[PDB]
């Protein structure tokens, strides 16, 4: 449904108490996390990442937000990563977390450059929507430092483990295309577009139900992360029990302050 | 602990027909029994014993009557000595007992060794009669379980006596298997069963949902993606009761 | 070379008391499993899965098979999903990753929720250029919770998995190919003959180092359920060497064995 | 070290302000105790306390003068008995990655979702009357997560089968036993016991303790357990001079050149 | 992207005395080749072959000087075609010692890397092919199998449909399909390779050496368990080591640790 | 088996050649044993001493006559009491080592096994313990950590509530703690060490080397992901050449025709 996928986008502003983001909600379910500091190609500093902490915890709270999309200010930058020049020093690890455990689909909208720190950023993003114009890359051993979390590992379960070699170990640049080529980001899409199409994704991923969507990322998430992905899992089954009758007889018992009763329940293959 | 109701009698019904090498049993309330019976040599399992635990298990994963299983062998001097369709086909009769989504009880007298020890192992709870004789004989006879016989029993009792058990094949009785983990309980001979059924029964009296969900999510963490199907079945089954 | 392997294919019905598949097996050792009901695109119902089971295990018994090829009548659907009990194809799912001889999807048309998880659980897929790919439904339980996700990661990758599954979109051959979904596009008038010489070169190969492949590249995913097929494997490897037998003779003559008649190896 | 050191009385300072749920309190010596105090119904948590614990131990988390922190629940008869009659998850994870060792105190019951909370802290110090159990499939719950996992990494597969598949409850020697908890003493001596330890912890290398607490989840964790430990290699990795170097060249405004540093086997 | 220096002339430095099957060269720059020298034999190794490239390598990671490793066959025609028709299966040895080795281990590959061969290339961190290179595993053709990292590895690269049609039917691939299929990071035309492979080198060369060695534990983390969780452990011992808190430890009269923070 | 047997004298053999900081004795009946000989620091490991045990190892791992290998330390007061603190970690590599061989290693332990020194009992597959024995990590008091094995593969051993004790505080335990927490097989008196020790491999030694290697990589497999499908899949190998199939490939090349794998039976 064309129509409906490429309808205009209606955003409302939250940015109230930002310094170096921008927050917006869309009224049909979108929330926008806009790192805004274009200056410095929207290089995070710990302020950066606490205020995007908040924000997303402020999206994922929200029963009328079903996806988020991280994106950069302006169309040159997505984020170049950790500011050089100097809410604590690693709190990016923190934010990396708290984007993979968040119950709801999470969009890197990448525009320009995602290097670095800000390539980390949109790998840990459940798709990524990249412009003609991006370019993504790591940068950790030219400047002396790595991501080995998430940054080396699920990168790996993304390209594969000689791609994920050469990208960290050379630190090159890679165009749209290459990205692409090579798994990395989902589409490329002329910068013109590139909403207008990470719209249409995020509306398409609305249509289906939202403990359907947590339920497939848990399990997702799961292949990579042990025990605790399992923990994720264990969260919807608790919640898929709650809504059924076999799960209610707890709480039904308590209220008439008799002994559960299981007897009544089909035990099945 | 109403022991009453717990130490109650029995009521089995037979439903052993066309079986050679096992009996089955089934209770009023809800447990079923596989018994190997083949005394003679000390409840040793052949091909054809294990296809008709296949058979039996199959049957009581199926009963919706049916909430938790017994393995068990006949008489009190052996749970099972080891092997004697297929060669291996004990094998596929280790998954289903692992993904068979109702507990599975090994109740153990006297010897359950070899191939029989992995079966006990691969049950998710152990009573044992203190008579009870566990060990392996594989490296002393040319043969190994590397499977869930290796690393599942690393997960009981931790990589030391995995190596021990496994490289030395020594035997140990009730109270070595006890105290490092190996089996759940010991209890006098004579009140083997009593106690398996109160155990049984005390999981009869609990949500069959959730035993289910939680002896896929205790499996999980050694089975990896088959771990994870297991997992997701549950969460789809889960969403088909609403 | 290509006279051999695209020589004339010799099927054998063997689908005697089957109400919704066709069960065929050529003359060369290939056994052929095919959904057949075309006039629901091939969707099953949980006889039909009970039937594919029962074929499956006749496969993996039957010692002239080297080979097994799932796929759906017709040249419109492989396999469209879902709607013996409601959730048996998990156990046909399990079935086809620990048969130790390879299955093969052959998929033209339709290749959709249910019905894509069972392409994907066969070793290999060789679609037709008419062959769709994707997942569906809405609600957790078209998604049979997922079922399926993260095996197809290790196919495709982590970013194109969370695609598949979270906008349920359709792929063409081209699609499934490019991101690796599907081994060979090939068409779709060519689709058996194609699937034939794949099944062919397997045929000519080790059936034991097959076996033992299948089970270690399972073994990356399964955790100790993998090492559970590995070991086995090598079990019945050591009970056909000489100090797997003379450990087996011992024990019968009721002696102690002597096995420092062979090497310890480094 | 010394056990007059150890056994050194405790001045507990109260940081509670604002919390209904819980009381919250810092010992000068680098200790901070997260109360439960509903001793009314067992210590059992609703979402307010879980949300008050999480802001507790988020602040331990960031008081460079804590090292270890203590949860437990008020007055002698429980330690926690689960839920109220999912930000709990949250809280889990937040013990789990906290880089400070956290010690489990218990005494009485620890029961339900508050056997998860124990089991979740590093260590746990057990009075002699301290219940353990699940409750789960007696009223139609359960804990797939750590609550099973991890559990079987600490008691083994077989007696995690049978805690969680009859819910039984297990006395202090039973928890013991099966490698439950740590250690179980006098009821009296309890806060005394685990002040000894925390202080003997307090001793040690604040770096080597979060180090070890990270590689130890990544047995558990997977990736997640990878990114904790990996992003401790990487804070140690800037604290040395090779680690400087990227930092330093950009603010002498030259390019990086790691030539000068050793190229170790 | 100094492609002056990147492309300047390189020159060998021989090191291979001693060495019958081998050839053991470094460049002053630092980078170490270890050629293997049987093109009689399509560049097959035995034992002896394998033994020596053990040494080989292990003078490499041990030479403070050296900060990459190449590995290739002599010739155009073959890197390595497999073993030959320390002990029997040393190539295991082999294997493990470039997963650990802490610094990059590159194959460089012209014409035919084949059965064992090809595990070689992928067991090493990144592959050059030249664009006459074949891949491929013959296993299961003459009934053997590499299910080691030769197939669960190959799976972390090229993915489980690829890694299953490429072991069970065990054909031969070309350099554009060993390259779409992600088992090669980049094709280029054969008398460009050691050019383009230096290139590769050099540019690692100017990174930070302990940032490498890092991330190789790492990605190596994602696939080997505890074994994995040794190496990238190994290396923050080490970090540790050479911080002031660490070696507070070390100098300690009891220790004090209280004048360090407890970071967040 | 024959406790006669078992408990015959032991015999061993002088192989200590060019080595400064072990000893390395070989017996007639298969065993091989390592010894820390630096009583004098309480069998402290420094940098040559790992370089002259993993050629020890590398030589009991390659001499066909030898089928299990006994780590152990001089004299009665320590088995090991961790690096010598007076290349760097090269230990690390003798712990792989360790750990891909394919015979059982058994830690025979006296007195003191720390820091180290106790990651290298761990290591060993079987422990026996002296009632002298003492056990316990010291990094996190002296600044330094082993997160490797030394962490996971102990939280394999005695679980993760122990694990994390035993690490975050630094203590030392007895040969009874040790015992009940699983992380020994077994005790016994100071004067029976080697006694019990020489038993215990003796009755490895009744068995299948082959089915022995293959379990310890099955057990390693549970820990090591890959690196120990790569040991678990290497036995397989090894134990197909030994099969009819696994032998046609090489006489098909001998006999100058392609292999032929229609005429074996498939199996389920
Ligand atoms: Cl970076
Ligand atoms: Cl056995
Ligand atoms: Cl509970
Ligand atoms: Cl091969
Ligand atoms: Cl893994
Ligand atoms: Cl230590």
């Amino acid at each position: 449904d064309e129509a409906m996928l490429y309808a205009p986008v209606e955003w409302h502003d939250c940015s109230e108490g930002f310094e170096d983001i921008r927050y917006e909600k869309s009224t049909d379910g979108i929330a926008k996390i806009t790192i805004n500091r274009p200056q410095v190609r929207n290089a995070f500093r710990p302020l950066t990442v606490k205020e995007m902490i908040q924000a997303l915890a402020d999206a994922r709270y929200d029963d009328n937000i079903g996806v988020i999309i991280l994106t950069g200010a302006g169309d040159k930058a997505f984020c170049s990563g950790g500011d050089q020049k100097v809410v604590h020093h690693l709190n990016v690890l923190d934010f990396q977390r708290q984007i993979r455990t968040c119950p709801k689909p999470v969009v890197a909208m990448v525009a320009g450059y995602s290097i670095g720190g800000g390539h980390v950023l949109h790998m840990m993003c459940d798709l990524t929507i990249a412009a003609d114009n991006a370019i993504f890359g790591q940068t950790g051993p030219k400047v002396g430092s790595f991501d080995g979390g998430w940054g080396a590992s699920y990168m790996a379960r993304i390209v594969g483990q000689k791609k994920a070699r050469e990208i960290w170990f050379l630190c090159r640049q890679y165009d749209a295309k290459q990205a692409l080529d090579m798994g990395l980001v989902n589409t490329v899409v002329p910068l013109a577009d590139l909403e207008k199409e990470t719209v249409r994704w995020c509306r398409e991923m609305l249509q289906n139900s939202p403990m359907a969507l947590r339920c497939l990322k848990a399990a997702l998430n799961a292949d990579c992360d042990g025990q605790a992905g399992l923990q994720e899992l264990a969260g919807n089954a608790t919640m898929l029990f709650y809504m059924t009758e076999e799960g209610q007889e707890g709480r039904n018992a308590f209220n008439q302050k008799r002994q559960p009763d299981f007897s009544k329940f089909k035990r099945n293959p």
